[PDB]
């Protein structure tokens, strides 16, 4: 395991830079040469592959985004396209590949390991959505959670001033974790998530049962995986007429400097990925599970919602 | 379990308000009357005990500190003094007591349970220092970690401008967790903690072996449990003369709005404490361990440093 490559694929997330840093430093510490692949799988294809020295990851651990960049490469689904990428790594004598990203990125890495005997692949879970198996938490989630919190905490100031109900849309793709953890953390009176049957008539009645008791407004936190905030506002108005506004938090959720949890998680997983390559492993995604650093086969991973937590937020509301 | 009291004792920490909120709301949801004890054990003694309604914990989940206040009461070590506090709770028919704080606060709660048959006690771990058994993480730790990170990230800006080494003192009492997690998260070149033998000559030589290689300054993160930053600076200057400044981060570490991790942890533990009282439990401290909510006897608790993590930060440096 003398040469390894590292790349970032799928939606960027805070902490990806830390992960890349840990991969680069852990490799160099073990006398392993390391190449940055730029623009995710697209760079694999376009041969945008460049050696990285210690200094290439200076001033990165605190920075949001990915300095390696990420771009979609749907053509990577074609085995013949992969042959070009595979050759581009074998040209340089690369024996291992660390892929930082999500489910799609992992499938890329599985294919690389299946289709080239001389390359081992290890996946590192990078997404704000928390929607990746093999880990309780993905790199980005803690940062995005906090970002949502800070935004809604500011929305609550204006909601209180005007007794104004806000219907807020969170990211998450098909996962409700962001909406749930954030809704709890801001005392949201309703949390709408794809994992729980969504009862618009019931949410209406709950709000109305709140006005009578003297609560003049609420926060509805809506995971985009369930419906848009504007659709939630539309459907609610059938049952009830409250003075309300829609906020869509948007891409702000993907940015910012990573939190301590993300920097530590990224660093651990970045280091572990290199160690796994050194040990001859392949076709696994790393993660933290019940507070232990683990590695799971992409199979198992491809083959988590906390109903208890959801119930707690509802009882506290 | 018809009446419960809740109090905050020891050094305040971000998330204590969330914990109190969860205790109050979970109690009221279960038709349990709840009394706030103010100024920790001192209020138990001075009879500063007042019923809390749903609204008493409105606008609290995002706020730092403890709205119940905390004050030291060393006299609580005297069994005869405790008799007064015990009577003050029995006067009102209180059958359970939730104590939010640290090791000292727990010992208070153990004594209450030992010395009054009709009162059950449950401890909730609130401290930024992370130094409480029965839990991987205490309420406050994540927030304090992030606070340290944000401060040092700003110090790095000025350190870089001037090629100036900073020797930074973190809180933690006798625990190095804050220093370790934060040192990792900021790429600190040296982390000084009480759990690891401290080699001032070795730290010197490491910095000097850095100047020759072209690194012009560093960050030394010093847990106060090991030594003061000023003592570190003193002892270093024996072996080396670098252009440097001392920062002591101080009480800023105890404040601020809690992070998502702290709000969720506090809420879970606050809710669980009430459930445990309802189930007839006593003389336990709650916590999260390997990502499960658990309860441990004060015995076991009174009877955690991650050497692996410390080694990783050193390899990444
Ligand atoms: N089934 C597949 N087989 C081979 N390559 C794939 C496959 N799915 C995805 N990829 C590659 O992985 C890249 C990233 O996948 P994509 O779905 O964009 O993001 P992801 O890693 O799941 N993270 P997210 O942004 O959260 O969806 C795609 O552009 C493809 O290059
Ligand atoms: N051994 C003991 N027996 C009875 N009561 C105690 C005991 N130790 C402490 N207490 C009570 O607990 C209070 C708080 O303890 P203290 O040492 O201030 O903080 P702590 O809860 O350990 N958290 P920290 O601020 O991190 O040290 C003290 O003022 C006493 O009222
Ligand atoms: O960045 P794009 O292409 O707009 O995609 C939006 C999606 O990406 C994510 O931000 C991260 O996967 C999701 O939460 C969201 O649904
Ligand atoms: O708040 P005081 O009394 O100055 O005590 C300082 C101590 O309290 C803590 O802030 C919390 O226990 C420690 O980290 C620190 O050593
Ligand atoms: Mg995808
Ligand atoms: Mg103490």
């Amino acid at each position: 395991m003398k040469k390894i490559a590292v790349l970032t694929s799928g939606g960027d997330s805070p902490g990806m830079n830390a992960a890349v840093r840990a991969v680069v430093r852990t490799a160099i510490y073990n006398e392993i040469e390391v190449y940055g692949v730029y623009h995710g799988y697209q760079g694999l294809l376009n041969d945008d592959i460049h050696k990285l020295e210690l200094g290439s990851v200076g001033d990165t651990i605190q920075r949001g985004g990915t300095f390696l960049y990420s771009a979609r490469c749907p053509e990577f689904k074609e085995q013949e396209v992969r042959k070009v990428a595979i050759e581009n790594l074998r040209k340089r004598g690369i024996e291992g590949l660390v892929v930082i990203g999500g489910d799609g990125s992992y499938r890329g890495a599985q294919r690389i390991s299946e289709e080239c005997k001389e390359i081992q692949t290890i996946g590192i879970p990078g997404t704000i959505d928390n929607d990746i198996n093999g880990t309780d938490f993905t790199i980005g989630f803690d940062t995005a959670l906090n970002t949502i919190i800070g935004l809604v905490d500011k929305i609550r100031d204006t909601a209180s001033s005007h007794a104004r109900t806000f219907i807020i849309e969170a990211m998450g793709r098909d996962c409700g974790d962001l909406a749930l953890w954030a809704g709890l953390s801001v005392g949201a009176e309703t949390i709408v998530v794809p994992e729980v049957k969504t009862d618009i008539k019931e949410i209406a009645d709950k709000i109305e049962q709140g006005i009578k008791r003297g609560k003049k407004h609420s926060i509805v936190l809506v995971a985009e995986g369930c419906m848009t905030a504007q659709d939630c506002q539309k459907e609610l108005s059938q049952y009830i007429n409250v003075d309300n506004r829609v906020s869509v938090l948007g891409h702000v959720q993907r940015g910012g400097s990573p939190t301590g949890a993300d920097r530590v998680l990224a660093s651990r997983l970045g280091g572990y990925a290199v160690d796994l390559l050194m040990q001859g492993e392949t076709a696994k995604g790393v993660g933290i599970k019940n507070n232990k650093i683990v590695a799971t086969s992409f199979d198992e991973i491809f083959d988590k919602f906390d109903y208890s937590l959801y119930e707690l937020a509802n009882k506290l509301s």
